[PDB]
């Protein structure tokens, strides 16, 4: 069947919630210095916007695990901000004649790189992070609509191939029944928030989000390491009472203590 590593135990049962994104394409086309003007505006003005958010979840960061994970976004936040970073991106646009989002992304591109040949946990995950803030940056200029995973409103199982630190951050706990993702990962930060809070997960699901759409119905075991896809009414009668049978088990425990 499909077995993970088997974050925590504890069956729950709920939808398949897919998250699809759709891959962001930057423009090559070479501009004039007439609409120079205009791209300065963009990334000046989408620092404007950028420096909020991104300074608005540094603060959900330390409210959600604490002042150690703050310090964590608060770095990323200076790289933003470097004024060295600034000349060089400015640079770019008026030296190469490039788009504001084409000349971003160069400099993101030996910003993740450069961090890749590092071989530390750290400066290593700094890599995945940094690439992170420059995706934000780009969505921002092109006017992309953005997702709000805060305003999920049916609570469902969450399903993703990984999620990185800047979206696990914000994602709301009490929307949220449980996470499952292909991450089979001591690195994983999807397994650090099943370890802190103990709620049921798995990571080690391998390719379950090449295999399974958004809707599908799953139900966790977290016993026997294993996931059911589309399962039939009879086996879901099954499962269910094993889990409640176990609720009505602890109340019993009470009354064996007196003989």
């Amino acid at each position: 069947m499909i077995s993970g590593i088997l974050a925590s135990p504890g069956i729950a049962f709920g939808k398949a919630l897919l998250l699809k994104e759709d891959e962001i394409v930057i423009d090559r086309k070479k501009i004039s210095a007439d609409q120079v003007d205009q791209e300065v505006e963009r990334f000046l003005s989408g620092r404007a916007k950028a420096s909020a958010q991104l300074e608005t979840i540094k603060t959900k960061a330390g409210e959600t695990f604490g002042e150690e994970k703050e310090a964590i976004f608060e770095g990323h936040i200076m790289l933003l901000e470097d004024e060295e970073l600034e000349q060089e991106i400015i640079a770019l646009i008026k030296d190469k004649h490039m788009t504001a989002d084409a000349a971003a992304h160069e400099v993101i591109e030996g910003q993740a790189s450069a961090l890749e040949e590092l071989d530390d946990e750290y400066l290593k995950e700094r890599a995945a992070d940094v690439r992170d803030i420059g995706k934000r940056l780009l969505r921002n200029i092109l006017g992309l609509k953005i997702i709000d995973l805060s305003a999920i409103q049916d609570e469902v199982i969450l399903v993703a191939a990984d999620l990185t630190p800047s979206e696990t951050a914000q994602l709301n706990l009490k929307k949220v029944l449980g996470f499952i993702t292909d991450a089979g990962g001591r690195t994983s930060h999807t397994s650090i928030m099943a370890r802190s809070l103990e709620l049921p997960a798995i990571v080690g699901t391998g390719s379950v989000t090449s295999q399974v759409k958004n809707d599908d119905y799953l139900i966790l075991d977290a016993v026997n390491n294993q996931v059911y896809v589309n399962p039939t009414n009879e086996v879901i009668d099954k499962m269910r009472a094993v889990q409640e049978q176990v609720a009505s088990e602890k109340a019993e425990l009470a009354k064996l203590k007196d003989r």
